[PDB]
This record gives C-alpha cells, sequence and structure tokens, in this order.
C-alpha cells in the first residue's frame, strides 16, 4: 500500500533501542522497542472522531499498529485480528487466532504481520488481506509481543519461563537461533538495546541482560520485587524499568545502578523516552511521572486510578496516556493539562499517533479514535 510521509524510526538522539526489521514506512509498526516519541503532531482537542467495539485484554498495553495507508490493524479477545480503514470501517478480519489476551500485531518489512497467539503459536499474517502466511508453535502462551532485530529474529517471552528468539525464513522455515530457560515467570517483556543486549526479568525477582545473538546471560541483578512491562533504552545503553516495589530503575549497560526514583505505588505502565531523555512512566498511584535523564522528577500528574497506558509523546512534546479512573489525557511538555475524555472502560491499550494527528487508545472494551482539531 501506500507510504508514510517520512521513515519511521525507532530511535531519536536520546534513546538506544537495537534497530530491527520494522516496516519503515508504516506510520506506527510497533507499540513497544522503540522511544514512543511519535515523529508526528497531532492537534487532537478530545473530540471523540469515531469509537468501535474491540473487546480486548491487553498484556502490559499492547495495542494498535498503523501502516503506510492509515490502516489500524488490532486484535479482540474473541479472535479476531481487524484491520479497519481510517474512516472506521472494516478493512479486512481475520478470525480463530486467540482468545483471553491480546497483543500488537507489529508490522515487519514485506507486509508481515508478527501476531503471538494465546493457543501457542506465532502467526505470519499477510497486511494486505488477513490472509495467515503460515505460522510456529511455541511451547508455552506467549506473555509478549514480538520484537522484531535487525536480521528479522523475533524475540518473544513465553508464560512457560523462556525467551524465544526465532528467525523465520520464507516461504516456510522457522529456527530457533536460541531458548533461554529464565528463573521465574517473565514479568518484563524483551527489549533490545543498540549494544546487541536483550533486557528481560521475572517474578523471582531476576533482571537479565542476555547477549541476542548467543542466548546467553551477559550479567543479571537480583532485586526485592519484581520488573513490569517494556523498559525504555537510552543513547548510552542505560536502562530504564519500572518495578512493583514503587520505584523506577536504571541501569547502566554495565549492570551499574545510575538511580532509582519513588513512584509512590507500584510500577503500572511500559515507558516511553523523549529526545531530550524524559523518561515518562504511570504508578498505582495514579500519577503519571515525567523524570529527567539524572533521575530529578520534572512533574507529576494525578488521576484517579492507575495509568496502565505506556505514554505516547507527539513531536511537540505533548504526553497522551489514559488512567483506571476511565479516562483519556492529554498533557503538555510541562505537565499542563490540555484535555480529558471520559470513557467507560479503563483506558490500558496505549495511545498510537497517525501522520495525520489522528490519536488512538483503547479500553478493555472499544477502540477509540481521536482526530486533529
Amino acid at each position: 500500500g501506500a507510504m508514510a510521509e517520512t521513515v519511521f524510526k525507532q530511535n531519536h538522539a536520546a534513546s538506544g533501542f537495537l534497530a530491527g526489521r520494522y516496516d519503515a514506512q508504516a506510520m506506527s509498526p510497533t507499540m513497544f522497542n522503540w522511544s514512543r516519541e511519535s515523529r508526528f503532531t497531532s492537534t487532537a482537542d478530545g473530540a471523540l472522531k469515531w469509537e468501535k467495539n474491540v473487546p480486548a485484554t491487553p498484556q502490559n498495553g499492547a495495542g494498535a499498529a498503523v501502516d503506510g495507508d492509515g490502516t489500524v490493524f488490532i486484535q479482540s479477545k474473541d479472535g479476531k485480528l481487524t484491520a479497519y480503514h481510517p474512516d472506521g470501517t472494516v478493512k479486512w478480519v481475520t478470525e480463530n487466532l486467540g482468545t483471553t489476551y491480546t497483543l500488537t500485531p507489529v508490522l515487519g518489512t514485506n507486509g508481515v504481520i508478527y501476531l503471538p497467539s494465546h493457543d501457542k503459536k506465532l502467526y505470519f499474517i499477510d497486511k494486505e488481506t488477513g490472509n495467515i502466511l503460515w505460522s510456529v508453535p511455541l511451547s508455552g502462551a506467549p506473555s509478549s509481543d514480538a520484537a522484531i532485530g535487525p536480521d528479522g529474529t523475533l524475540y518473544v517471552s513465553t508464560l512457560d519461563n523462556y525467551i524465544y528468539a526465532i528467525k523465520p525464513t520464507s516461504p516456510g522455515t522457522a529456527t530457533q537461533k536460541w531458548k533461554f530457560k529464565t528463573n521465574g515467570v517473565v514479568g518484563s517483556a524483551p527489549v533490545l538495546a543498540s549494544n546487541g543486549t536483550l533486557y528481560t526479568a521475572t517474578y523471582n525477582n531476576i533482571f537479565y541482560a542476555i547477549n541476542s545473538g548467543t542466548g546467553q546471560v551477559k550479567w543479571s541483578k537480583t532485586t526485592s520485587n519484581g520488573f513490569k512491562g517494556y523498559p525504555v533504552i537510552d543513547r548510552d545503553g542505560t536502562v530504564y524499568a519500572g518495578n512493583q516495589d514503587g520505584n523506577l530503575y536504571a541501569y547502566t549497560s554495565t549492570g551499574a545502578v545510575k538511580w532509582t526514583f519513588p513512584l509512590n505505588g507500584f510500577s503500572s505502565s511500559s515507558l516511553a523516552i523523549d529526545h531530550n531523555g524524559n523518561v515518562y512512566i504511570g504508578s498505582g498511584s495514579g500519577e503519571l511521572f515525567s523524570i529527567s535523564k539524572t533521575g530529578n522528577m520534572n512533574w507529576s500528574f494525578y488521576t484517579d486510578g492507575p495509568v496502565r497506558t505506556a505514554p505516547l509523546i507527539d513531536a511537540d512534546g505533548n504526553v497522551y496516556f489514559g488512567s483506571d479512573d476511565k479516562n483519556v489525557y492529554a498533557v503538555d511538555a510541562d505537565g499542563n493539562e490540555k484535555w480529558r475524555y471520559q470513557t467507560d472502560s479503563n483506558v490500558i491499550s496505549s495511545p498510537v499517533l497517525a501522520e495525520d494527528g489522528t490519536l488512538y487508545v483503547g479500553t478493555y472494551t472499544k477502540l477509540l479514535a481521536f482526530g486533529a482539531k
């Protein structure tokens, strides 16, 4: 289909994700393993453009992807993957793809969607048509989105306590590059840094730095409680990870503690990082935090329930997020409220921006679209 007018980049000057084989022509091909600072501006003012019924239980704030045409792809817990036109009408639908929990339909190159399924499978789906190209079995249910490496390898965690590195070779060879048995249930989903390290962590309180070429552990640390969600990585290779003990931890690429930052409650979302190195995270306290690269609070913004959406930053520094108080929120770069929108289900499916500034965000029951002013 069409291409976005500028290429998608996982990184800006202040982030340090491993560049992988994502659809560079897409508007938003991945939810995580990128800065979550959009290259697009938005004038969205809080007026709803449309809503669709999309029943879901997204893992760690998973949600929609958007290709170069602006087609919106989202999985629902009734077994469907649906492609929506920008006007909210349906372009295609494929059924029987997995229930109970949903994940992001990540867009790779050559128009392939990578969708792990609760049926213990990894689907490869044609984004133009919805056709299932083929699928690979997994030994346990997947507990992460598919991260894509520079050679096309897919990295996922599974519920039977593994990190998998799966290399697909067209038209139908799927190869275990390596598999790592973790000590405990994976709570921190795999993200990859520019130096080749994959980071993950378990509820036996172990945080791992793994060589993504070999699957061998580089170093590990234990903590009092478990990390959860998707960390962000800065340009120096420092990893910022939210912990259930109520702190954000910053670990350097060598495993040194750069700092910790208190969140007043369990970490409740995954992170974003802006091009000035500020990092953003939600808390079970109800607050969204903006924190500097040196660990100082820039601001906090209170909501009436846990903030479980990973925040999204636009090109002007505005921050979009949602809360278990059932509001979508937009604030400016200094934390000033711009608008809120009251819906009827907790806002937990993380926001996505299209090229024209349309903002998509989801609840347990709905996909919401907020148009430009």
